[PDB]
């Protein structure tokens, strides 16, 4: 049975998800595909040709691995001091929940922001010591401040522990893509154009619409809360269209991030997904050598007992590595997977994976923000049922 | 000589406070006293007769020493849970540093709230799980409303640790006053003056001016932070007016707090602290037996290498009874003082102390929000050093 | 892409190394090699023929190897007290950061020389309980010492641990050097001529240059601290020709050690690397047995959360076996490497390789004291990544 198709189709008939597209491949061609549902409840259109979706945080695998072809071609090295690149990260200080500050004792590194261990936090984390500046800040919100503006606020805010000491997701790999800008002179997003989408033929992936995209933007649902104030129970799942104030500007030509910003398409992604099963292009053509790319998926942090969670929601069973998550521990895991499956998610539920076991890759695309129900990780699991 | 008026005159020579009053007694009787300054730089205005400070948090000995005085009267008990009195406190929650909340495993007492065990925390606490939805609730901001009502708002927060296993300085002494409320069926201020201000005459006590009151309103000085965001290092010490907001009414009839909001003068606070070297007015009526006065100065909150302290400032040598703060080892003080020795103190730099060794009180009266300097320990020093 | 070629070439177009040779080999062929710079920038003269380096540290393979052959041939085993072949070495003592000497309680063996748990320190050891009675008694400055007698001045002074218990890289290369003279009745140089460098082919290697290798001998650049004194922060890395005092002789027939003091060839330490692939000559003569071979490179000492360091730098997931570091967790690594990746360096930066999963050796010959810049594990990344 389509195990795939029923997930989602159950999903819209309980009026949970406006619209879902997914596709499996192995080998590098599909095996399992589907849509279900529409792009926006309000007209009820069809899911265009070529769907756009605000991928949020799996733009971070895709800028986490342009850090590597970097130090594979030399730009920096994992242990680079980040404040060699932009000195308004020297002298950092570190905030506790007694609010007690004290300078950092450890330099934050290139290999702290792709692991998120340098001491970063993120403006919607509940219960975080220094969330609530963050937020004073705005500085998620406020999507219209240049990058390298942004960075020069943050720098001046205090770590949360010691860098290296501890795993917090934060909002380092925004630093990261600071940081890869001023190494190289060039903005992330030309960088991204050049070393990734064009080799890729990911003609659709960027930080603003292409002109032809309005039509084809997925509608977003789902509730923000007011002020940022982060939430102390979930909210009503309901599918009302969300309000991203100005945080995810459709056609700002100079918006760009690296922790969420960019647009992309189902196919876009897989694209994305299988070549990360070699670090090659389907033309054979190597983005990432072997050897860096084996650096790059080997688990790097390993959790203790309560494991890997990021506002307290679990991953059981994954480690952490310098593109995301990875899966150590099968008997640990909630949900079918295999030894060393990876990859990672959006808030607005966008998930994929990579399983090297089955040479198989995976996408589901929505937009929900905040879902209280685990959409990629049932659509997953439904894939790995179905071989 | 008079070491205590060489510190005040330093202070108001040196522009860092407008104006300054004191008085130590022995025995009862004063032995040192003086003034120093202007009721405000602007006019510079005398300091009028029986001039009126803002005492902030030396509301809370008031306050504690009423629930000791109901506890002698049977109306409740060290060990009664709160929840027995206003059932909106049944079923907390507790939230920690790492997004996660659960169900508080111990109810809250009447002896949590006098020790500031309960797990509740305060607006303006720096890095705390919880503080941000105080301020989001503007539980201190909002003086206009009612006591009762904003502690149903507090009541719907989570705690930051368990009742009765940490210790963190607090809203509690407001939720005192409320539940002293609901145990008696008497509102707090009427209470406070019919069993503390009246039998020892403190005629200038209470949540608003006395009707001759404004003029003799000390002014008062200092940054308060913008949006009442916990600041990550002090503000420049500079005489410039504070804005209160409306934390801070003079003349809301309703106006009732139990951990801060009471006006009063030098003269009443001393016999407040007089009356703590006995129990007794000055004519021999007990307001507080001797067993229970022993019971509410025994050292009850013990601390460990890091000491006592409240936004990461120290209390060095000091231990907590159920009154404020109490000397336990001179060997660890950092200003001179005596075992035993007894008090608390406002943000507004009002100080007091009693030292039973030397059947001594001693008080200073200013208004300065977020001193940089510790004037009331300095002068609780000079007067130490000279007696 | 010649990744390896523009890493030489950019180290040397930014001033940073005067000249540099590399070479990689796979089944014993090489595979890339090429060479940047000059021999030194006063005259500019290209890197001669053959050229000749000071080796440092990579002395410690070879004569840990050689040990690894008398362990074969029954001379001594691991297990065996130095003290034995030395009684210079009976009665030890410990000191520690607290001026606290006691008698060492166990004795040092041939293993804990070959790992660095012996306890001795060495004399650049910053904050080292004894470094300073090193420094003091000029251990490694006074080259002209025989090997003998400086052992001797070493035996007298206390270790910084008890044998066993911890491990500190150290002088315990030149104690085995030393201990295998006693243990053999011959000479440590004339032990490698015979056992090693003849076999091997390896004839531009020694401790005094050929008669023709004045001319062929590098220029060595860097600054080494006045008077020895570890220094508290690195030095600016500049072009200026290094000072080696006595430390270094070029022509003394008697300088002879364990730690350091060969000079060689890029040529001749590609072939002892290329031998560690399987423990025998490239015509088929063992040297070493593979049981031997496999108990000398089995991970043998294991560090905790800061890893393996010294002088505070790190070398990320590596552990130590009897000839060096092993690559024992890529998803620890910081630079691109595979599980059982072997090797060391040395201190005017030399570096050497062998990764045995792809039958691959490497090797990158410099002169440059304390180099700011890790060119070997650069190089080394950009090799793996050319794969
Ligand atoms: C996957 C990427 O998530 C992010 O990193 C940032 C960019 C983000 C940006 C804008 C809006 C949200 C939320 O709507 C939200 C966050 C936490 C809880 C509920 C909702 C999150
Ligand atoms: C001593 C009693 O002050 C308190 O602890 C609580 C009751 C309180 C209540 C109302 C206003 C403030 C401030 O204005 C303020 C707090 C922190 C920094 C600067 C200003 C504080
Ligand atoms: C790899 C072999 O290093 C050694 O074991 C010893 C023989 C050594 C001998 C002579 C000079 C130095 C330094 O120049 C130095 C040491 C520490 C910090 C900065 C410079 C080191």
């Amino acid at each position: 049975p389509d195990l795939l198709t029923n997930v989602a189709e159950n999903y819209v008939n309980q009026d949970l998800f406006a619209g879902i597209e997914w596709r499996i491949d192995q080998d590098g061609k599909p095996i399992f595909q589907g849509c279900a549902g529409v792009k926006d409840i309000e007209t009820r259109t069809f899911i265009p040709k070529n769907a756009i979706y605000r991928i949020y945080s799996m733009t971070k695998p895709i800028v986490s691995f342009l850090a590597m072809m970097l130090i594979e071609r030399g730009v920096f090295r994992l242990s680079s001091p980040i404040q060699n690149f932009d000195p308004r990260f020297k002298s950092m200080k570190v905030i506790d929940q007694h609010a007690h500050i004290e300078p950092a004792t450890a330099l934050i590194t290139i290999e702290h922001l792709l692991t998120h261990q340098a001491g970063f936090s993120y403006d919607f984390s509940l219960g975080c010591p220094i969330s609530a500046h963050y937020r004073d800040a705005q500085l998620i919100e406020d999507g219209g401040r240049d990058l390298t503006d942004m960075m020069g606020v943050l720098a001046e805010l205090p770590l949360v522990f010691h860098p290296g000491t501890q795993w917090k997701y934060s909002i380092s790999t925004d630093v990261l893509a600071h940081i890869i800008e001023c190494a190289t002179g060039e903005r992330v997003d030309d960088l991204l154009q050049r070393l990734i989408f064009d080799p890729l033929d990911m003609q659709d992936t960027g930080f603003s619409l292409p002109l032809d995209g309005a039509s084809r933007l997925m509608e977003v649902y789902g509730m923000r809360s007011l002020h940022g104030l982060p939430a102390l129970k979930p909210a009503p799942h309901v599918l009302v269209p969300a309000d991203l104030g100005s945080s995810h500007p459709t056609d700002d030509p100079d918006f760009r991030r690296g922790g969420h910003g960019l647009y992309s398409t189902l196919d876009d992604y897989m694209a994305f997904a299988n070549m990360l099963l070699s670090g090659q292009t389907p033309e054979g053509e190597t983005l990432l050598s072997p050897a860096v790319l084996k650096l790059a998926l080997a688990p790097r942090v390993h959790f203790g007992a309560r494991g890997m969670r990021i506002n307290d929601e679990p991953f059981a069973g994954y480690s952490w590595n310098l593109l995301g998550r990875v899966m150590t521990d099968v008997g640990a895991a909630a949900y079918a997977t295999h030894l060393g499956e990876f990859g990672w998610s959006g808030v607005a539920a966008t998930y994929f994976w990579v399983d090297p076991t089955k040479n198989m890759t995976g996408c589901v695309m929505t937009q929900f923000l905040g879902s209280q129900h685990p959409i990629g990780s049932d659509m997953q699991a439904a894939a790995m049922s179905m071989l």
